[PDB]
């Protein structure tokens, strides 16, 4: 029957014998345990060691396995993904389905995981009441047997499947057999851009309920205009035999204080001509001046639902955390508790580099702490309902959640082929309805989402209206079909740009500013995805935040995304390395496109995270004379755990510093008057830095946490006093092949055939391993490469235009190389043409001026042909002989910063170990740049000017040629890149040109100047 | 004190090279102890007669962004025509040059002055690579205006009919020039991308004889 029916190839069957969905249950038999959320003896975990056997297809599974253990089976930890145990490969594909697109059919070679468990059930559990099993996550479909007898079937990998085991269990030893299919018709709705894995990957448990039971309960909170009064409404449903003596009590608790309580017999109000629900009751509780829930202040109450007898005997209790909050769209603005939200959001997949898609409390808490520490207030469940604990933590720590149905059909042609098909409505409906039934009582959930990237079909409209009808308390959003369809309350585009239109046919992405004011448009706009953080990315992030703050109806967005989906592999010595698509023999695959995070898989931050933190700051600053104006962007809280630290420095040298406590109302302003600042003796630029410090620890941060900062230039005093004339005079030695300049134990050698400084000598020691040459290219970033699907190439991608123009092949040709003797200096003058196939791309004209102080002044003037693609950089590079421990610089830092991602960086004196000047992106590229640098120090060397630099043991060439960070080898000496100019990194998306015009090197002619001396 | 600031000499040297003479200068403009601008130049006169002027300017970050960064002088010559390769034919400024076209333009001197009834800076042409006036040729990438009226006379005169042609021709050659604005005329209206806020500036000119 099971083999004959092939339920995993029928979108009409998504389950057999599955119980109704409901909010989290524990079936407490003690009300105090329910109130305090203590463990329940009636809820038992079946996690731990199970037996497992892998088969190529369900037809290969031997019938004996139903009755007893396969000796060939292994013992494995559950929950798990079986790919993480090496039974078969995980597959990384983005859009293209990992199976032949032939709905509803799946491949006959369908990897089958056979799980089994021998466990004890006590007689007391079977003598009375109902024993159910709960599978919180099984990917992608499964049949269940208990003691040899078929129980049921379930689909949807991301929501719990529950089965009554009461009639299948016996006292003592029992055995479960779970046959998990990798592919099913459910897979057609599970095409999320992530690793394709499978197995029993979330918790398994047993729940005992009495026959007469709470089967469902819903909590609503309604308010008066100023939120000074609330009504808590709790609808409760029962199963079992109705009796006149039955009662329901709902009590509300604030800490250990009961604030309200209501008791009633079962029997609802009349709803129609046939009467009402005899098996339901609605309790209403008045709450005066409730403490309101928000991400700022996650005030929670506890609601306890008791089913009992009139004379006071408890039958069972259930409970949940209650957050008093209202979510509504009014006059085009998303309001929370009557105030317009500014969504500082991120998309977060459930990903672990070791455990695959198995989630644990520790990883969840770590993510929430890092998010809040980095000024995020919201998370999107991309693209499926999460592990139930996630919502509990978001309720308690305070994050706004978009809960999203497990529906994505990206790979269909066209995208709505299934979602417009009424045959797939039943399957889709269960993924929406069962999510709502499970999660509707969580205060952290503020928006429902119909799924991701499934076009726009009539099925979406139907399910949109279903949610609006059963839950008016939360807006519904959905991006598919152009982000502004009739199935969405919020305009929610992905990767719409700030100012630039992208007018794609049928599904255009307008400038977000333009989108708001399209004829007839009234809704708020919140990007469901923006600022694709793939590798060296997040260029232009500040442009989004400037716009969010200026336009009321631009209420923010969710960054894509939180954590890199890299997986751990091991080399021959057991050393771990980060792997991506294609590294598991998985084919076809989309390579590094699974890595888009602000953080590495182990939660180490990318440089981009600090840019996100800074732009998402909750305090804004302005400087007028001696006055700092601090504006609060909080909606509810006073700044009761904040102090402002100010510092004035002169080219990195502290001059004055102080601190003022912040006392700012939400949305309010505070003026801080700086004291008279003492005039500095020396020449240079004075800088003001302010930072907001949290003196006290919180649930989410340590004491001394910095939450905001900002810098301004103050007075500058230009250096007019000339250096005292050095007595020494350098000597020029000319030969046919070289111009040599000597000054004591110092030599500079200029090759006359090439026109470059080919060597420098301090005594008898070489300083250079490679000549100092011009460089106009970079090891391409993920954004430069611009590939979202390994097959497709965009001829407009920067890397493509650079390659086609011959930028990486360009050969320097010497035009001019002359030497002159001045009164107190030697002057070398060079000119080079960079050419590809007859065409001149760049001309570099230089002067090197070497004086008696041993300083080499380099002047560079570059012409770039207007019809060549704008170059990635205009600079010089060399391989230094020296390998030193520290890099010291005056400029923007401390972290990696690029022209379109430097707002978070502060100007100061920074000192780091060499290794910190390299960012270990899993896919290697140009990295570690620091901008706005006036002075750089490394070993014996000093460079001065106004430049950008990176410094490391890896050449651009190695970075360009190496696909994985772990394959990089330290080269001899240190590679230095010093740029007068560097192109933006982009990131608005990572699959088309995304570098804004103001950050492209389009000026045609460029000038920069450097002084190289010995420190 | 931008209108009051006087040049103070810091450096002025000369060096004889293989086929050229090199003059190196440095100046500071100051107002009441404050250094507003620093100008560093090299003049390179070679055996062909061409004088290459390389100019590098520093502008104090805390002084109001300057209206222009360039050079001026009063030529002895009064010529009939002005011939340039650049944007024209009409007056154009950095934030008002979209109408102008790049080409070879030849106008009488009088067309290089705009007779605004209230006299001001006027007649600028931007994006110029070559300027010809009598025997003189300037090459580079600059903005220029040329007329019989000095910036000072324009500044001191309230009506165009009271202007008098000065001896010779005033030439202003700018490496950089501030936008003119006009979103309104009663508040600062020049957009940030057209303000001279970069701090450090570079331009080069080649002066020779036709
Ligand atoms: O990492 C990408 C991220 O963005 C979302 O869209 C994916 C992207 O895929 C490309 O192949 C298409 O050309 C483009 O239309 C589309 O934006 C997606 O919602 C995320 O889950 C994730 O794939
Ligand atoms: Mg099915
Ligand atoms: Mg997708
Ligand atoms: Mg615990
Ligand atoms: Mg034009
Ligand atoms: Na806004
Ligand atoms: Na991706
Ligand atoms: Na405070
Ligand atoms: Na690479
Ligand atoms: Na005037």
């Amino acid at each position: 029957v099971v083999l004959q029916r092939r339920d995993w190839e029928n979108p009409g069957v998504t389950q057999l014998n599955r119980l109704a969905a409901h909010p989290p249950f524990a079936s407490w038999r003690n009300s105090e345990e329910a109130r305090t959320d203590r463990p329940s003896q009636q809820l038992r975990s079946l996690n731990g060691e199970w037996r497992f056997a892998w088969f190529p297809a369900p037809e290969a599974v031997p019938e004996s396995w139903l009755e007893c253990d396969l000796p060939e089976a292994d013992t494995v930890v559950v929950p798990s993904n079986w790919q993480m145990h090496g039974y078969d490969a995980p597959i990384y594909t983005n859009v293209t389905y990992p199976i032949t697109v032939n709905p509803p059919f799946v491949p006959t070679e369908n990897p089958t995981g056979c799980y089994s468990l021998t466990f004890n059930v006590d007689e007391s559990w079977l003598q009375e009441g109902q024993t159910r099993i709960i599978f919180d996550g099984v990917n992608s479909a499964f049949h269940l047997w208990c003691n040899g007898r078929w129980v049921g079937y379930g689909q949807d990998s991301r929501l719990p499947s529950e089965f009554d085991l009461s009639a299948f269990l016996r006292a003592g030893e029992n055995r479960l057999a779970v046959m998990v299919l990798r592919w099913s018709d459910g897979s057609y709705l599970e095409d999320q851009d992530m690793w394709r894995m499978s197995g029993i990957f979330r918790d398994v448990s047993l729940l005992h309920k009495p026959t007469t039971q709470i089967s469902d309960f819903h909590v609503a909170t309604r308010f008066n205009d100023d939120f000074s009064r609330a009504v808590l409404e709790a609808e409760v449903q029962m199963c079992g035999e109705l009796r006149d003596y039955l009662r329901v009590t709902v009590s509300l608790w604030q800490g250990e204080t009961q604030v309200a309580s209501g008791t009633a017999p079962f029997g609802g109000e009349i709803i129609d001509e046939r009467g009402g629900y005899a098996d339901r009751v609605t309790l209403r509780l008045n709450v005066e001046n409730p403490k309101l829930w928000s991400a700022e202040i996650p005030n929670l109450y506890r609601a306890v639902v008791e089913l009992h007898t009139a004379d006071g005997t408890l039958i069972e209790a259930e409970a949940c955390d209650v957050g008093f909050r209202e979510v509504r769209i009014e006059n085009g603005l998303l309001l929370l508790n009557g105030k317009p939200l500014l969504i500082r959001g991120v998309n977060r997949h459930e990903h672990h580099p070791l455990h695959g898609q198995v989630m644990d409390e520790q990883t969840m808490v770590q993510d929430i702490l890092l998010m809040k520490q980095n000024n995020f207030n919201a998370v999107r469940c991309s693209h499926y309902p999460n592990h139930p604990l996630w919502y509990t933590l978001c309720d308690r720590y305070g994050l706004y959640v978009v809960d999203e149905a497990n529906i994505e059909t990206h790979g269909m042609v066209p995208m709505n082929r299934l979602t417009d098909d009424p045959r797939w409505l039943p399957a889709m409906s269960e993924r929406v309805t069962r999510m709502v039934q499970r999660d509707r009582n969580h205060p952290s959930v503020i928006i429902w989402s119909l799924g991701n990237e499934s076009g726009h079909g009539a099925n979406h409209d139907a399910l949109y209206r279903w949610i609006k009808s059963v839950d008016p308390s939360r807006p519904v959003q959905y991006e598919g079909g152009g982000a502004d369809t009739t199935a969405t309350d919020i305009i929610c585009p992905m990767y719409a740009r700030v100012d630039e239109d992208q007018p794609f046919p049928a599904v255009p992405k307008w400038s977000i500013k333009k989108w708001l004011s399209l004829p007839g448009e009234t809704r708020p706009l919140i990007l469901c995805e923006y600022a694709h953080a793939m590798g060296n990315s997040l260029g232009g992030f500040a442009k989004y935040w400037q716009a969010f703050r200026q336009y009321p109806r631009l209420q923010g967005g969710f960054v894509w995304d939180w954590v890199d989906q890299s997986l751990i592999k091991y080399d021959e010595n057991g050393n771990p390395w980060s792997a991506y698509g294609g590294d598991f023999g998985d084919t076809p695959n989309d390579r590094q496109f699974c890595m888009n995070g602000l953080v590495f898989a182990d939660r180490t931050p990318h440089p981009a995270l600090t840019e996100a933190k800074h732009q998402q700051q909750f305090f804004q600053f302005r400087l007028s004379g001696q006055t700092i104006e601090v504006t609060s962007e909080y909606l509810f809280r006073h700044s009761d755990n904040e102090l402002l630290h100010w510092m004035v420095a002169l080219d990195g040298k502290p001059l004055a510093s102080g601190e003022v406590p912040l006392d700012v109302a939400p949305q309010g302003k505070q003026l801080i008057e700086l004291p008279e600042l003492p005039q500095p003796e020396s020449a240079g630029q004075l800088w003001l830095t302010v930072r907001v410090v949290q003196p006290n620890a919180t649930a989410w941060s340590e004491a001394g946490h910095i939450s905001a900062w900002q810098q301004w230039r103050l007075a500058e005093n230009l250096s007019v006093t000339l250096p005292a004339a050095s007595h020494a005079i350098p000597h020029l030695t000319t030969s046919e092949m070289d111009f040599c300049i000597e000054l004591g134990n110092k030599r500079w050698q200029f090759n006359r055939q090439s026109g470059f400084l080919s060597q420098m000598w301090i005594g008898d020691k070489k300083q250079l391993l490679t000549p100092l040459r011009d460089q106009f290219t970079r090891a391409p970033l993920d954004n430069d490469i611009a590939v979202s699907e390994a097959t497709r190439i965009d001829p407009n991608a920067w890397v493509e235009r650079w390659k086609a123009a011959g930028h990486y092949q360009a050969e320097a040709a010497l035009l001019q190389c002359t030497a002159d003797t001045l009164a107190d200096a030697v002057l070398i003058t060079t000119a080079h043409a960079w050419q590809h196939q007859g065409k001149t791309l760049f001309i570099s004209r230089k002067t090197y001026r070497i004086d008696g102080s041993g300083q080499m002044a380099i002047t560079v003037d570059v012409e770039v042909a207007s019809d060549t693609p704008h170059p990635a950089r205009i600079g010089l590079n060399c391989q230094l002989a020296q390998v030193a421990e520290r890099v010291n610089w005056l400029g923007l830092g401390p972290q990696e910063n690029y022209p379109d991602r430097l707002t978070a960086a502060c100007f100061d004196r920074w000192d780091l170990p060499l290794s910190d000047m390299y960012t270990p992106y899993v896919f290697p590229s140009e990295n570690g740049l620091r901008c706005g640098t006036r002075e750089l120090n490394y070993g014996p060397h000093q460079w001065r000017g106004d430049f950008q630099f990176n410094i490391s043991r890896y050449s651009q060439q190695q970075l360009m040629e190496t696909s994985h960070r772990h394959l990089l080898h330290a080269e001899e000496g240190t590679w230095l890149n010093i740029d007068g100019f560097h192109m933006g990194i982009g990131g608005d998306d990572s699959w088309s040109p995304s570098v804004s015009a103001e950050f492209q090197l389009s000026a045609g002619r460029y000038h920069y100047q450097l002084v190289w001396c010995q420190k």
